[PDB]
């Protein structure tokens, strides 16, 4: 069965970028939700209940057919959000292989961010924006609703082992931003956990 | 080109159901967006730019392929929340020929209010429920994002005439409601036009 990790941080740790009250009820409901459901439909599973969840979303085109797409947005909804907590943390700084690697593809930090900021902006209806490692290089794509670059494209419409992600629900800024996203996607370069994602663009995979 | 509608009514004409905040916001803002955006995508489409939107939203697959999705989003965006606004009003009984049509094809009214809010519940992401005729049928169906039953179900997932809908966009009810669409849905039901819907079923067109 999957759980509802524990933030590693409290939910005010992000503030004054990001609300606390969001950050409570962005983890103890909507991503409990996530795990509820999830489990509610891998309960018959077992071959698959078992696996890890950033696994299982490989996978998808493996599972009954009734069970593709309740998994799809509830596995989806766990394994971005378990990321998401882990890539925000306040007092970071891009730097070391990544950033040289964010040059190299993008042409100046200041570039990627604004490719950044477009493809989260223009992201229409719910969804993602990601920082995404294909091919060792460094892209940034989006999904719709809880669909994530690791489903591969024929699902997501999108692939890549992802380095860093946003959301960009409005659940996710709605309260404090209401209409204004661009003003949450630039407060997110506050919050963006960049010793996490150099860790992870480190692992590489 | 589009003119943001003015209400049938003042923002806090569906209190204590509707939050008036949130019908100022999705109203000034959001509403006021999709018409900007379609009408610039409509700036070098005359003939297209000519039709009413909900005969436009007809005719995706007859514009430029770089036009389709822009306006598919915004345009759709404009129809939806015209139908909307005019959908909403307090103190309407269903009664009459619409009334008996929905008791004709769902069995009863309970079995459709049931049929409905599990479309308006279940539909994941950001999009719109529909109660929408279908020949000389009523049906219940849902959308995605700015996707209207008008655009077919190639394009849509589903197919006829909005009688009524709902809008289950997280900034139609995130400030008042969160998490809680359920709420939201239960609310729908002392705001929805039966008048206005009773008048659309007899139009049929």
């Amino acid at each position: 069965s999957y759980t509802l990790p524990s933030l590693p941080y409290a939910y005010d740790a992000l503030e004054p970028h990001f609300d606390k009250q969001t950050m409570e009820i962005h983890h103890t409901k909507h991503h409990q939700t996530y795990v509820n459901n999830a489990n509610a439909a891998l309960e018959s599973l077992p071959e698959f209940a078992n696996l890890p969840v950033e696994e299982l979303i490989t996978k998808l085109d493996q599972l009954p057919a009734d069970k593709k797409t309740v998994l799809r947005n509830n596995a989806g909804g766990h394994a971005n959000h378990s990321l998401f907590w882990k890539g925000l943390k306040k007092g970071t700084t891009l730097q070391g292989d990544l950033k040289a690697a964010i040059e190299r593809d993008f042409g100046s930090v200041d570039n990627f961010k604004a490719e950044f900021e477009k493809a989260a902006a223009s992201r229409f209806g719910s969804g993602w924006a990601w920082l995404v490692l294909k091919g060792d290089k460094l892209a940034v794509v989006s999904t719709a609703n809880q669909d994530s670059p690791l489903m591969g494209e024929a699902i997501s419409g999108a692939s890549g082992f992802p380095i860093m992600g946003l959301d960009v629900w409005e659940h996710a800024y709605y309260l404090k931003f209401q209409n204004r996203r661009p003003d949450y996607i630039k407060e997110f370069w506050n919050v963006v956990n960049w010793d996490e994602a150099a860790a992870r663009f480190a692992a590489k995979k």
